[PDB]
């Protein structure tokens, strides 16, 4: 009934940094060639969405944020072959064009069509599908999931199992897949190893899940909010430490606890100082540290390269290193087969209309993931 | 006969930074339990030795430096089982104790018994075997090869082929093995890949050799001294670039040349700025950059962690990642079997008495390796 027509719907528009989202009517254009218009069903609140609010992440405003979601295809533009109306889908904030040198590489996932490195806030064609109060509104990461309807490029959507519970599998669109893949694919955590995970939010919990799945013998959670420790232990942490409890810097504490440094460490917060701490705490000759947290815009860290010269490996990744369109349907299939759990990440459920309360819950430290339902 | 006796011999003593070596008589104590006294045959001049002179590397003075060498066992202490008098040997500036967590790790080589991190300038027992003009003289990296005779711990010496030409295979004690291993073992250069090598001295040329042995399709040498380019091309560089020739930063030049970034880059100079450039010039999603150079003591670099978040891997290594005592004899056997060449690294051969002249050749840009002969 809406194919080829502008849809008026509600969205959460961010007009200004450091302000509440405005739930109000937007106009969503129909999909152009190789575009897909999706009726959203569920979207998670990831800390990266909050970064847009805080200005930690710089992207053009005004914007419709949201990148962790699942929905149902309402219509497809000309030439779309990989989804159809009625299919369940997850938007892909890291696209998979399948054609660029990264998509062709066996270990690349950061497709060159991404809108993360130097955000334009548009569709692939450099234009917007969103109007609000007669003004064009930016997209975010090609996804813009804080809307009852969004339009995405075909390279930014994956078809998933028709029997998927969308209020759970939305987390495969960011936080679960990122954390789990950062452990199993990026770090390649080994059986019997010792891991340290800095930050015990939805992504860090997912890192612990992966480290446990990989067979780590010790998984040390690190957070300044000790209310995060119980859930971290439930999903596999063997012990948790709060840096505020110690006179000494936590890299020295973790090096002592691990009899000379950990095998694998993960920065899952977004602070320059914890990125250097996390590198330092892995064993100097053969340790690996993975940056997962999003750093504040345009700020440089300072570090002594002797940390690397001794043998450490330092790497980072977007979306757990997963090639997004290949991996998301497989991850949903594995979830359907109970290969991993998503419920431990979901602490709150709210209607979309209570998005601001959802952000309040994240900022207070109370929530892991709030799932918004449309 | 010298066994069990103090030897009076010639050595190059560094009494203070930024002064010439003093070629004079030292006394060399006999080896204690688990120690080996070696008559030196040949030693190379590595830039790391010059870093001790310049203050780039801090190590206790006065000192007998030198770490790239080969010689013949004069005598062994009680309990030595791995060499005998008359054996050809290479001292190991990275030891292999065989017992520490690093030595037991499949990918570790930076043995915890090393004297690099926190140099004491002693034998493993915290004492010195050297005196000069009645004063105790420090060891350097457990090796101290700028002497007619040295004493090393057993864990810091490898027995090599009795038919080895010691005036060539001394380079397996540092520069060849470091560069070659940085490419083949630490980076794991792939067939058909594009490499960039920053610094075309003895170590950087050995990195080129390894990149070519690994089947790289393109190997771009980078040096501010264009006199270094002809030999770089002889051993496998396909292109050479001088940053001073460009209005743009060389990371931009190399990204353009490689149609979006190199597969593998190597910092083989010792400058903070080139370490960040080398990381930047590798492809942002799947590139690997290896730090080989040694920069000025206690200086931090500045970098934007977004370089890592996109997917880059940044690592460093000592001695090409090789477990020293297992690897050095195999590298010498492979040299004897013509699997690689060492002559391209050797530009000058001088008597040991001309050590200062050999350092002046390095500092002036003329030489790659000077081999000093005893
Ligand atoms: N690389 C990616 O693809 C990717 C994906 C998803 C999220 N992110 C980022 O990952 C980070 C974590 O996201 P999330 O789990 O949704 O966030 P979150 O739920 O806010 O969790 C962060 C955790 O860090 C804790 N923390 C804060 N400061 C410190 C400190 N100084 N020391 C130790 N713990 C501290 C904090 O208490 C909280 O539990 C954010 O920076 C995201 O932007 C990156
Ligand atoms: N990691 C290890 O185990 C290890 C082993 C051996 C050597 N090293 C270090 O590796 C480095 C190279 O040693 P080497 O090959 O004996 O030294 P070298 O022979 O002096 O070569 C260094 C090269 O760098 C070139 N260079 C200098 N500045 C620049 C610049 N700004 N841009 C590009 N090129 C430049 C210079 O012209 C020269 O050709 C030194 O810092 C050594 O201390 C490390
Ligand atoms: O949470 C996933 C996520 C990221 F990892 C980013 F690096 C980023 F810029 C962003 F906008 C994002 F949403
Ligand atoms: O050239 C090898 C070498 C190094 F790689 C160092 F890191 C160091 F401190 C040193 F003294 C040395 F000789
Ligand atoms: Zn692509
Ligand atoms: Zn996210
Ligand atoms: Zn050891
Ligand atoms: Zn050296």
């Amino acid at each position: 009934s809406t194919a080829g027509k502008v849809i008026k719907c509600k969205a959460a528009v961010l007009w200004e940094e450091k302000k509440p989202f405005s739930i109000e009517e937007v106009e969503v254009a129909p999909p152009k060639a190789h575009e897909v218009r999706i009726k959203m069903v569920a979207t998670g609140i990831c800390r990266s969405d909050d970064h847009v609010v805080s200005g930690t992440l710089v992207t053009p405003l005004p914007v419709i944020a949201g990148h962790e979601a699942a929905g149902i295809v309402e219509s497809i533009g000309e030439g779309v072959t990989t989804v159809r109306p009625g299919d369940k889908v997850i938007p892909l904030f890291t696209p998979q064009c399948g054609k660029c040198r990264v998509c062709k590489h066996p270990e690349g996932n950061f497709c060159l069509k991404n809108d993360l490195s130097m955000p334009r806030g548009t569709m692939q064609d450099g234009t917007s599908r969103f109007t609000c109060r007669g003004k064009p509104i930016h997209h975010f990461l090609g996804t813009s999931t804080f809307s009852q309807y969004t339009v995405v490029d075909e390279i930014s959507v994956a078809k998933i199992d028709a029997a998927s519970p969308l209020e759970k599998v939305c987390l495969i669109g960011c936080g679960f897949s990122t954390g789990y893949g950062s452990a199993v694919k990026v770090a390649k955590v080994t059986q019997g190893s010792t891991c340290a995970v800095f930050g015990l939010g939805g992504v860090g919990l997912s890192v612990i899940m992966g480290c446990k799945a990989a067979g780590a013998a010790r998984i040390i959670g690190v957070d300044i909010n000790k209310d995060k420790f119980a859930k971290a232990k439930e999903v596999g942490a063997t012990e948790c430490v709060n840096p505020q409890d110690y006179k000494k810097p936590i890299q020295e504490v973790l090096t002592e606890m691990s009899n000379g440094g950990v095998d694998f460490s993960f920065e899952v917060i977004g602070r320059l100082d914890t990125m250097v701490t996390a590198l330092s705490c892995c064993q100097e000759a053969y340790g690996v540290s993975v940056i997962v947290g999003v750093p504040p815009d345009s700020q440089n860290l300072s570090m002594n390269p002797m940390l690397l010269l001794s043998g450490r490996t330092w790497k980072g990744a977007i979306f757990g290193g997963f090639k997004s369109k290949d991996s998301v349907p497989k991850l949903v299939a594995d979830f359907m087969a109970k290969k991993f759990a998503l419920d431990p990440l979901i602490t709150h459920v709210l209607p979309f209309e209570k998005i601001n309360e959802g952000f309040d819950l994240l900022r207070s430290g109370e929530s892991i993931r709030t799932i918004l339902t449309f």
